[PDB]
Parts: structure tokens; sequence; C-alpha cells
């Protein structure tokens, strides 16, 4: 319940650095919160933010972290501009499943707002144990017209589990 | 109102199809079955639908929530699978989604709901529109591997033309 989380990137909206975790109505906020931007003067711009979250089990207790939920805004406008999103979240030294979500801009703006996780158990510990839940988060623009990639804050639930059976 | 389904991979035979309300909710039939054994370096699969929706009289279709269940299964070494789904009106454009697994040393797996939550298409009074939705997945590399896409869920539903704007 009480670890650390590690952001970076050139494109986290909130200045990267080390932050607490607190528990916002059973949920835990990371501040991976994404924001990229393209004007017409630029073919391309690229961005991302990426966590590295530290959880320590207390003895004879084990860490679990499922559903997460993390809500992606593109906004896409002509003449013929791409804006996608990935998203990964996985536990360091594992495989994880990989999202994106995409639109384009062809003749008038477009626009699509969706939340994008994972509902299942995305990190379990060992009892009293440790491990590192890392997320990759990024955003490319391309084309001739104006773009923008936001992503919230993503949110995690994690709940310490009672470790008494074999 | 009626479904064509076209395409090499889908699980239920293509054809012209008749829609039903199961609980609210009409499946669309673009179930999606892929597999790639070590026999060759890559599989790729699509279903694709077209739906034809007509309004009645002053009535309006809207169609929301669409729902799919993807499952994805990938086998060492350094194969990758992946789904990619868009639904759209004919004529406009889609937000398009994949999922990816790739296994490296260990097999992967993941099983996933993709989906739009918003309004994916909406008639005008009495209107006619045709909702088109494409489906293919990809398996890459040496391993085993499959992609199975359940048919998709979509909510429809008949609105009254009351107001005027």
């Amino acid at each position: 319940a009480a670890g650390f989380v590690e952001t970076a990137g050139n494109a986290c909206e909130w200045t990267p650095g080390r932050y607490e975790l607190s528990e916002t109505e059973g949920r835990v906020r990371i501040p991976n919160g994404l924001y990229v931007k393209k004007e017409e003067t630029s073919k391309i711009a690229r961005g991302s933010c990426t966590f590295a979250l530290t959880l320590k089990a207390p003895a004879g207790k084990k860490i679990v972290v499922r559903d997460s939920q993390q809500l992606i805004s593109l906004r896409a406008y002509p003449q013929q501009t791409r804006v996608k999103a990935e998203v990964e979240i996985f536990k360091a030294g594992s495989q994880g499943a990989k999202q994106t979500l995409e639109i384009v801009a062809a003749e008038k703006a477009e626009k699509t707002t969706q939340y994008v996780g994972q509902k299942d158990v995305l990190l379990e510990t060992a009892c009293g144990g440790s491990d590192i839940l890392r997320g990759n988060l990024s955003a490319t623009i391309i084309g001739e017209g104006k773009g923008r990639a936001f992503a919230k804050n993503v949110t995690l639930d994690i709940q310490e589990v009672d470790c008494n059976l074999e």
C-alpha cells in the first residue's frame, strides 16, 4: 500500500520524479499523464511518459495490482494528420500486452476519448515480497495538420491480501 | 436491417445474415480465428462486416458501446500476435484499436474486451446508414500462435424523432 513511483520521459504532463503512494477512493493514481502536441510547422511529434512502481509487501502479506484504467483523448485536425497512442503495463522482467489507439484526420477534424486498460491481475508479489510494475506510455502525431494526444494519469486497483494458506 | 460478412478468417461462414437483438445487444458474426504453426513465419487473417441499418418512419437508429472479446496466445521463441479492430460509419473515419503480445522465451497470453463506449453511428430520421467493421490478426515469428476474437456485440436502439433543430 505504501511504496513509491518514479516517472520519466519528455512528454509527462507533470514534472518527472519520485512520488509517494496515495490511495484516492481505493484506487491509486500514478502521475504518468501524457501531453503531446503538433503544429502544422512540423511533420512529426513524439512523446513518452514511463513509470517504475516499487511495491514492498509487508511480511505475511501479498500486494496485488489489477484493473488499470487510463483516459486517453486524441484530437487530429485536417489535412492528413494521424495521432496514435501506445500503452504497455508489465511486471519488470516479464512481458506485457500492448494496446494502441489511433485516429486520422483526412478532410475534417476527428476525435476520440477512451479508457484503455487491462481488467485482470497485472502484478502479484510473493508473500512479504517486492516487485516493480513498469508502464510505457507514448504518442506519435504525424502529418500535415495540427494534433494532440492527451492521457490522464493511470489509476490502478492495488490491494494488500492475507497470505494465509499453502 | 441485415449484416454481410466477408473474409478469409471469419470463424462463421461469410455471408448475409439477419439481425436479432439477443439482450438488447446485437451480435455481429464477425468472429475471427487465426492460427500459425511452426511450419511458417507468418499468418494473417481478417473478418469484415457491413451492417445496413434503415430507420423506420420518423425514427433514428443509434449504435453505441461495441464490445469484442479477443484472446491472444503466443509461444516461444520471439513470436508476436496482434489483433486490430475498427468500426466506423461508411464514409466517415473511425478509431482503430490494436492488442498485441510477444512471447520471448516463455509462453504468453492475454484476453481483453476491445470496443468503443461512445456512439458509433446515428442515422438521420427515417434514414439509412452502413456500419462497417474491419477485424484482423497477424502472427509473426518462429513459434506457434493463435488469435481468437468472439463475435462483436453492439447496442442498437431506435429513438423517437420528436424534437426540432
